[PDB]
């Protein structure tokens, strides 16, 4: 570590602070997270390779002391702030597009590699000044687990969790990531969370309330979730045009999609990227301030 002069505290990450630090030998500003098990640190220098302009590179995994840091690309914002500075007037539409589009094209190349980030949340989609937003910590959760609480006792968000996940399935796939990217597309839009649950269950009835408690015809095997209970309350499916409202057809038609209850009917990236909706996709410039 000795090689990084820690510039400011950017966080409390998932997983331990996270500095922006200046590399003194690279002279690179750089983001240092310090989360060591062998099997994590195989995981790790297996995503060091995982190299794609929407996937914040791994520059560096320092393994010193018993001690793991993690020296990541450095970009000037993460989406929450991002979103919460254009609370106003939100996100104009073409941007949203963009970022979800690069965002997808990220999923499709790490999903091509049977990577899932798993914890997808608006603190880990970074964007640049020039209209690029990247994903953060694909792969660590893999690597390192999902705490409830951070090391701070901050509560981990459960907003945008896969319903196969509150479940209690195991071994969920890519889709939960679609899900994930469904919701934070949706709170773009709206301004608002879609989900915000302040525990599982109360997550999980958020879900139901809105999309309709799921049952077998929507999603085969859902009763038989290992945390599926049959005394569920059975909500109706609200429409997509009340829960998005803003919202285009061809942005509700892949929303739905990204939010379909079964995983295996959820639309994967690479199909979603074909969705009209991106038909007329750019790529704006972002208002902002530094
Ligand atoms: N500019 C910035 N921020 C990060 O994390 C912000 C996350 C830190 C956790 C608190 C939410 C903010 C980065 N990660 C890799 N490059 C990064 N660059």
């Amino acid at each position: 570590m000795e090689n990084f002069q820690k510039v400011e505290k950017i966080g409390e990450g998932t997983y331990g602070v996270v500095y922006k630090a200046r590399n003194k030998l690279t002279g690179e500003v750089v983001a240092l997270k310090k989360i060591v098990p062998s099997t994590a640190i195989r995981e790790i220098s297996l995503l060091k390779e995982l190299n794609h302009p929407n996937i914040v590179k791994l520059l560096d995994v320092i393994h010193t002391e018993n001690k793991l840091y993690l020296v990541f690309e450095f970009l000037h914002q993460d989406l929450k702030k991002f979103m919460d500075a254009s609370a106003l007037t939100g996100i104009p539409l073409p941007l949203i597009k963009s970022y979800l589009f690069q965002l997808l094209q990220g999923l499709a190349f790490c999903h091509s590699h049977r990577v899932l980030h798993r914890d997808l949340k608006p603190q880990n989609l970074l964007i640049n000044t020039e209209g690029a937003i990247k994903l953060a910590d694909f792969g660590l959760a893999r690597a390192f687990g999902v705490p409830v609480r951070t090391y701070t006792h901050e509560v981990v968000t459960l907003w945008y969790r896969a319903p196969e996940i509150l479940l209690g399935c195991k071994y969920y796939s890519t889709a939960v990531d679609i899900w994930s990217l469904g919701c934070i597309f949706a709170e773009m839009v709206t301004r608002r969370a879609l989900f915000p649950g302040d525990s599982e269950i109360d997550q999980l009835f958020r879900i139901f309330r809105t999309l309709g408690t799921p049952d077998e015809v929507v999603w085969p095997g859902v009763t038989s979730m290992p945390d599926y209970k049959p005394s569920f309350p059975k909500w109706a499916r609200q429409d997509f045009s009340k829960v998005v409202p803003p919202l285009d057809e061809d942005g509700r038609s892949l929303l739905s999609q990204m939010l379909h209850y079964d995983p295996n009917k959820r639309i994967s990236a690479k199909a979603a990227l074909a969705h009209p909706f991106f038909q007329d996709v750019t790529k704006p410039v972002p208002h902002l301030r530094l």
